[PDB]
């Protein structure tokens, strides 16, 4: 297992999150949390035809259409830590009103706000 | 009013062939729809400035993968290739979409890409 | 039982967007074919709180988001026969670009086009 | 700009409450996402008059049910009401959605509407 | 009136918590919709037996995980355990949904399952 | 490796379909058909607490809501190849009328009739 890789990536971009993710790694599926590391960030993110800042944004776009609040929220921090400004994080959620529709955009934005706001 | 153009020099630049293709619903119903495209989509959203055009045609593809919108997919694949995006890139966002939107979605879109990636090869 | 209370409704609005779907279907799996007759038109449509011409529009709305192409066409012919103007039909597909995105509406109108032009 | 007022005309009479809550996001995201609704949504789409505003309200409802959006559906049930739509009519569109969108969707929309209905 | 009682019978017998819930939303509205769930959903389509009882319960959980219906998902898990579905089984189907619907759908569902496994 | 497992199931249950690898080959997305064999099959379908016939049957349910036609078809084969009867396969789609609506069920049955008619 070269699962050590996906980890080398998580601990420097979204460590607090995956750490909390394992707070599911216990009476349920720790195998799931496992997979979200050797295949998610260690087999897809590992490669690189696209910067890390970009990939985190593309994820935002996907999570906005799906309306996946919690997962989306988690990825906003990921993007910030990665090197994205709040300006970018929102310009993509606005572009989403065009393809996913307005409610989808409205929701994703309200969501990234929370993440933004709780630094105090 | 007229800003239509503010978003058209864009359209007529990247995916002209496309806007044209849709002006062909100019009858079956409201040109009014093709109007709102250039006039709102490209009029006020794409024109904005914080993300490069290349970066936007790449962010449009992702969403369209999840929605499985086949037609609109092939379209922006041209539009993306046009702004400078390479194969390796278009196909990278799709592969990445298997993780978030499911394998059936990343596969369905790649195939639609493989098609567009064929103009005058034969 | 009152299977007719259903079929004695579907035989009006959409006589082939049914006759047919009781064939490329009820040739191998007829639990579904009855249910649609019995439950949808039998128990649900037969309700009367909203105009017939309204119920057809709301369905056209529903299928737009879902990208239900085939069932959409079938429900366009039915909106027409119910007495809806092409104008009205096209309207709902426009209002859908807002709450469900542009690709949804662009894809739905293209489908209404076909049905609109079925005979040369 | 009779393309802001225009939509805003519709807005500050029908959906008086949650629009105001567009200032409730006026800080994070440019007033743009809150502007586009007024501008585009209600000034370029709802402004058209081939469909009664009432008919237009039940429509957004149909779509928002399928999308499982809860916030937007909640605030549009407030509008639906204000534009004249009776409770019985609202609920009706969602009973209709169980057939096209499925029971989980329909049940989910009616519970959220109950909130707007239970004393707001 | 016929199938209505059949539907309610089943609901009561194996998901009493969801039974009562139907009584607490039958009021706002639908005796008509709460009717249809009792009448059509359970005593008309669920009571069909071409598929093992267990199987007919995992499918419901597969479907709900993809639609992200966190509400209906906790309720059906309850009725899944009631049908003899082991906790191992419930989690397995959700882990599999990660492949056909995406990681966010599974993670979301599993976490939902977690709340239920903690009476 | 692992992928040796994935295939152990693929070339068994649904080989005729999985050989769509041929289609990703032209460097479009080959790397993709690999993840399918070594993750979808090598890491998930392999850890079988659930019977295969039930796993495939579940994929059918999932692909029915998603309205994934070109995919539903491939798994109906994969399902029949595991012993699933036709009447059984149409069953999961009938139930889906309740959870995903009549339009999704009808769209899955027709797709299935196609593969039942090869």
């Amino acid at each position: 297992e070269r699962y050590r890789r996906g980890m080398e990536i998580l601990n420097r971009m979204n460590r607090k999150s995956y750490t909390a993710i394992r707070d599911e790694l216990e009476d349920v599926a720790p195998d799931l949390a496992r997979f979200v590391a050797e295949f998610a960030y260690g087999d897809v993110y590992s490669r690189g035809v696209l910067d890390l800042k970009t990939r985190e944004l593309l994820t935002l776009a996907a999570l906005t259409v799906l309306r996946a609040d919690d997962q989306l929220k988690s990825h906003v921090r990921g993007a910030l830590n990665a090197g994205c400004s709040k300006d970018e994080i929102i310009e993509v959620m606005i572009q989403m009103a065009v393809y996913a529709g307005f409610p989808a955009a409205i929701n994703a934005v309200l969501a990234a706000k929370e993440v933004f706001t709780e630094n105090d």
